[PDB]
Formats: C-alpha cells, sequence, structure tokens
C-alpha cells in the first residue's frame, strides 16, 4: 500500500556536528540522511502494520544477514512490545539466511516475513521469493527498511517500507561498503574521501 | 556557535499515516514535524555539549514547567548516562519552576545554572527568567531550549544550546501543547484547523 | 497487587555489576532496585491504569520533586499503548508539592479521571491529605499511582491503587527519590553509605 | 567478577507483575531475570569489555540463534561508549551458527547466550584459534551451575544462573520463546506443547 516514508532527490540531509557520530567517521561520510530515532519511529509503525497483516497466524521472521540485523532487531522489539501489551498475539520463529539457515521446509503453511535493509534493482529479493515460494509457505511478505529510487529497477516492491530514497549509496545502521560503517547508528551517505579509502 | 537542526521554512513536515499517532489526534494534526526520534538523537548531542561546557562544577538543572518537562528528563537522561560511563562525571541537582512566576524557589547562588526550556519565541519569557536567576548571583547560568523560533517579534535572545530552529509555526507535542492539549504526544507536529477548533478556548 | 514485594534481609545488588556514577561511588552501599527493573513494572503498571481509567478524560498529577522520573516513565509507556491500540484517551498534565504548593487550580480536576504519581508512601499522611483534598473538588474518580511503598510500623494504613514496589524499613535514593537533594541523578534505587549519609548530611 | 549470582532458592517473579506476550500466558511459570535488569547488567558489561578490549579494532562475533538480542544489546552499549569516548575503535561484525554459518591477526570478541557444559564454547574456540588471531575474549549472557560441565568460565559473564532450564531474550526451547522480553522458567504445560 504505503511507498514509505519518501525521501526526496534534493533532499541535503543533516550535518554531522548536529548529532553524536562514531568518530572514526569523521571524514568519511557527507551526511546523514536518515537519524537512527527516526528509523526507530517508522519501525514502531511499520510493526503495527506488520500485524494488523499478518497477526492471524504464526509468524517465521526471516532475518537477510549481515544489513538487515539492526532492522531485523529493532523491528522485533517493536513487535515483542505489541504482543505484550494488547489482547492480540501471534508467537514468532526467527531464523537467518545469507547460504545458511533451517530447512526451508519449516517456511511450509507459515507465515514468512522476510527482513531485508535494501532494495536496489530488486533481484536478490525475487531470487528469494522464487526460492521461498518453492516451499509453498501459506504466505510470504517482505518488509525493507529502504527501496532505492533507480533507473535499474526491476518494478518489484516489497509489502513493508520504511524509507524510499535517491539513487546514492547510503551506510549505517548495519548498511555497509566492504563490510564498513556497519556499527554506525544513522544511514548517511559515504563520500568519495571514504569510498576511495575503503575500496575493494 | 551551532544554531542547532536548521528546520527550513518550506519544510513540508511528515504525513500521519507513516507513524504511530494517538488516537484522539488523529484528525486533530496536519503533519508530523519533528518525529521524536530526531528529537532523542540531537539531545544526545546536547547532553555532550552542555557536559563540555558545565562538567566542570556541580550544576542545578532548572526545568520551566510545563512545556519543557519531556525535554528535561531527556536532557538529564543522557547527561546520566554519560556521567555513569566516563572516567569523571559531575553531580546534578533538580529544581522546577513554571512561569506567569509561580514556582520557587534562592537555592541557585554560586552553582553552575543550566535552564532547560521548550521554546524561546519572542524572548520575554527567558529574559525575565534570566534576570529573576541572575539576582541571586549564580557561578554561571545557561539556557538549553529545544526549540528556537525564527521570527522578527524576537527581542533577539539566543540560547546557549539549541536542538532545532524552526519556522514560525504553531507546534505540539513533546510536552508543548495547545490549551493543555497535546502534551500527551511524542512527536512534535503541527495542529489542523480542526483541531485548532475542537480545543480553542 | 501489593506490587512487587522486597523482603527484609534482600541484599540487594554488588555495585560492581552495575554502572553507578562515580561521583556517588564510595555514597552508596548496594543497588536496591536496578533501574531496568524500575521500567518493566512501570510498563506493566501503566496498562493495569489505562485499563482502569482508560474509560474518561485523564489527569495525571506529578508530586514534585520526588515523582517526576516515575511520572516521565509512566506517561511514555501510556502513550505508547494510546498510539498502538484502537481506543484511547487524551491526558493533561500537572505538577505539584509536595498545603498544595504551585500547580493549577484543582477546580479543573473536577469531573475527570484524576490519577496521582507518587515517588514513595512512607506514614502514608501525605496521600491521604492529598487525596481528602482533592476529592473535593468532585472528579469522577481517583487514584494513586506510587513507585515505593515501605512497611513500617509508622504506617497509618494506606495503600495506593498502583503500587510498583514493596520495600523495607530502610532509607533508599536514586530514581529521583533524594537524599538531602542529592542522587536525584541517579538511575538506579539504592541504600545509601554511611560515609555518604555523613557527606550529604543537613 | 563472576557475573550477577542467582541463587538455587530463587522465587523468580509472579507473571502478573510484569507485561507478558498471550500466547505464552500458561506456557511460564516464572519471570526469572527481568529485561531491564538484563540491559543494566548489560551496560556495565559493556564498560568492561572496553576497558579490556577497548585499545584494539574490535571483531565481535555473534553466536546464532540464541545469542542475536545480547549481541544486538552489548553491541549498542560499546557503540554508545565509542561515540562518546575520545579514542573511538572501530568494530566489525560476524556472524556463525553452531556450524550452519561462518579475522586473523584482530581482536575477536565471542557472543553468547548461554554456558552450560561448555561443549559449545569450546568447539568454537578451537575452531576459531584456527586462524590465529591477536586476542579472543568470551561474552556470555548466562552461566549456568552445573554438574555436567567441563568447568569452563568465559570472560565476561552476565548471570550466573541454577542449574534450570531458562528461556526468552532470544533462548529457546524447540524455538519457541524467542520472542519473549525477559528470562523465563518454563511452565509444565509450556513444555507439553511445544515440546519435539
Ligand atoms: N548482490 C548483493 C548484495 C545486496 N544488494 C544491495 C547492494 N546495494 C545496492 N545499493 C546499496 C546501498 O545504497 N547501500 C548498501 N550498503 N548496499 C547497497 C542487493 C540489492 P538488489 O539490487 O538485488 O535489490
Ligand atoms: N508566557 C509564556 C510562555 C510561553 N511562550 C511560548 C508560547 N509559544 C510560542 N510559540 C509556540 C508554539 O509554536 N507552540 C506552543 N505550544 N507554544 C508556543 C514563551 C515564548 P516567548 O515569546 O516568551 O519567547
Ligand atoms: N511530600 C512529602 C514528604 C516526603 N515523605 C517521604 C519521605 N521519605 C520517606 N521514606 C523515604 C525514603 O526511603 N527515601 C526518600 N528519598 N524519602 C523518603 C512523604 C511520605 P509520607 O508523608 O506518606 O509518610
Ligand atoms: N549452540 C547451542 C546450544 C547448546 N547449549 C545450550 C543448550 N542449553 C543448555 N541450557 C539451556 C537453557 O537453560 N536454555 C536453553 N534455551 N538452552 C540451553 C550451549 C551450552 P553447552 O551445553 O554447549 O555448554
Ligand atoms: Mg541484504
Ligand atoms: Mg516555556
Ligand atoms: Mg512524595
Ligand atoms: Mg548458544
Amino acid at each position: 500500500r504505503s511507498p514509505g516514508v519518501v525521501i526526496s532527490d534534493d533532499e541535503p540531509g543533516y550535518d554531522l556536528d548536529l548529532f553524536c557520530i562514531p568518530n572514526h567517521y569523521a571524514e568519511d561520510l557527507e551526511r546523514v540522511f536518515i537519524p537512527h530515532g527516526l528509523i526507530m519511529d517508522r519501525t514502531e509503525r511499520l510493526a503495527r502494520d506488520v500485524m494488523k497483516e499478518m497477526g492471524g497466524h504464526h509468524i517465521v521472521a526471516l532475518c537477510v544477514l549481515k544489513g538487515g540485523y539492526k532492522f531485523f532487531a529493532d523491528l522485533l522489539d517493536y513487535i515483542k512490545a505489541l504482543n505484550r501489551n494488547s489482547d492480540r498475539s501471534i508467537p514468532m520463529t526467527v531464523d537467518f539466511i545469507r547460504i545458511g539457515g533451517d530447512d526451508l521446509s519449516t517456511l511450509t503453511g507459515k507465515n514468512v516475513l522476510i527482513v531485508e535493509d535494501i532494495i536496489d534493482t530488486g533481484k536478490t529479493m525475487q531470487t528469494l521469493l522464487s526460492l521461498v515460494r518453492q516451499y509453498n509457505p501459506k504466505m510470504v511478505k517482505v518488509a525493507s527498511l529502504l527501496v532505492k529510487r533507480t533507473p535499474r529497477s526491476v518494478g518489484y516492491k516489497p509489502d513493508f517500507v520504511g524509507f524510499e530514497i535517491p539513487d546514492k549509496f547510503v551506510v549505517g545502521y548495519a548498511l555497509d561498503y566492504n563490510e564498513y560503517f556497519r556499527d554506525l547508528n544513522h544511514v548517511c551517505v559515504i563520500s568519495e574521501t571514504g569510498k576511495a579509502k575503503y575500496k575493494a
């Protein structure tokens, strides 16, 4: 339904000085695009949407490592918060994929929620949705923190979107650039003095 | 030095549907203006700034009720987080004051005083308060305000710590109110036309 | 529900097991109630309150100074419920201390669901007075939420409607509870060391 | 520091004193370790880690699945220290499932939910020693007192618990009770319903 929080092309983002930033990343980042707390507030709402739509059956929460781990944890924490303060409640099991994970035979007949960090071309998720559906789940839904407006898009749209962003390489909140920037709490844009430095 | 997070005049804010909003305010709000989480992030840095400038002597944190209570609580929580996770720290003491003055209290003498306010608009409230505080000779007076409005009506006061500098729009939430309502709202938001009419006094 | 009961011989926790402000390092003896334990109890307390007072407009009344942390945290959890359910109720806030100095005219309490938030009940005198006073303005309901309740011989016998913890007859500090204005800037509820009790004596 | 010690006669907490998920209302006996208590212990655990390993680049290795919640929180506190200190030391994240999932010349922080016999941690240690790093330390949320123990004692311990079977906070019982804030003790009805 919703395209998520839409971030425009001309969005300047925030100065790093305005926030508390992991200072081993001072000169490598351009601006802060999505502050940690903004992600949290958005994730809280997403959690309520997920429960409204899939909270009528047992849910299997599928975390796509590594970039999705932070989103996955916070999303589940907000779901768990709903489940212990409402009369409506569904049990959840958790799984982790990259390669690994449990036998996807456990997905049969269950409500599967795939949790991803970002959709670019959409190829990764199409491949994943292809492989999951061959085990006939009761329901497959996909929640992605980010969706990128890009000419290379297939045209796939996930079921839950946190943020729709421009075609710029974002890092932070578990999103990496060659395994760097994962320990950053905010989603920020990597600079050239950060790209060339951490390249390859 | 820092004017805080500058919110542009053409800032659209956020559609309500994207966030979790209290049901009884569903039709009373127009947009989410400053999301609760953004306030926390900015406040976290603000706590570090305060500790850099005032972390030398015993401080008295003065809360300007009612609107400042949320910001007061969170800012103190962030400062306390620093105090218990760092080598050197500074002991704090808390006082409360409401202005027409209804609160107390002369205890500010010789102490580092941190006044915590929700929003500076014309500057009169703070000017008055600062005169009343300087009446009793504190070692230092500092003001942290969550919001500072850009308005021609401004006398020209600028606090030492600012979270967000905003346009001349009437905001509510995060303890800020409209005729005592909307204090029970985490986000800073803009009132709808129906909302203004419903809670009009 | 008397809340979480703490026995008279509860040793508490060694300070070395938790993160405490170093400027209180030699001023405290044991951690009595960890801050996180307080939050969890407070989460359940918020649900109970809405279950009982969610019917009509709520006026939350904070008893300064000691109750500000509990008040802010209790109301945060209540707000979390209000924006995640289909049914929510408006809530206005007020601040008093500790006669009633400061605060709005108590006539505004007329007809509303009044919820009084206090840090600690000892003799019960402070609360019984305030209750009798508030009842004069004929509100639909008056309920008292208190973080702590002491088991003391001096007790008149008042029992609040919502209790976080029932504690022994020791003097505790932290979570906005003070010893001569000190220790309010402490996250955990703790007991004072004799060295600290002597340092901040009045 | 042997961590927080929970005695054998620990009655735990009555479920009615806390907020608990509906679907586990009868599957639980007592709340054993409140979520908030876990956070407070973890916060102090983070400063212990930074005291010991915070001079060099750390690689935090998460042990799936049970350790994921403790791993996330412990990292958040370390990251919080890291962006409030003056000497911000970088850290990378790795994941391993025990061997389904899965450094040389780096500092490794292994993060685990619970030490029981030590068989899991023993294997992982010998499986990490092969890659030859600089330093390896182990952080475990729980260390269970048991006669079936090899006698391994990790470098960082949150809580020392009696020989009871606890669930919650990503610790499971046949993959259930992971969606639970507090560490709790299973009810006998719960053992029967979710048996495999
Ligand atoms: N082969 C891939 C790893 C992940 N890809 C995402 C890589 N990626 C694509 N864009 C970004 C980005 O802005 N930041 C980060 N950290 N990663 C990015 C999949 C995106 P899709 O095009 O298959 O839908
Ligand atoms: N006499 C009163 C205190 C409140 N005023 C703030 C009133 N105020 C001024 N602007 C706003 C607003 O946008 N929202 C809310 N809730 N209140 C607002 C003080 C601002 P200043 O003009 O003395 O510097
Ligand atoms: N508003 C006033 C006085 C404070 N009293 C509480 C003082 N007090 C009573 N016990 C304690 C304690 O253990 N710690 C702290 N900080 N304060 C304590 C009120 C309790 P009561 O009138 O119902 O007997
Ligand atoms: N990798 C997995 C699990 C095996 N053990 C965990 C099994 N285990 C041992 N005790 C418990 C318990 O109390 N709760 C839960 N959920 N699991 C428990 C690890 C401890 P060890 O016996 O290898 O030294
Ligand atoms: Mg991915
Ligand atoms: Mg004001
Ligand atoms: Mg009191
Ligand atoms: Mg394990």
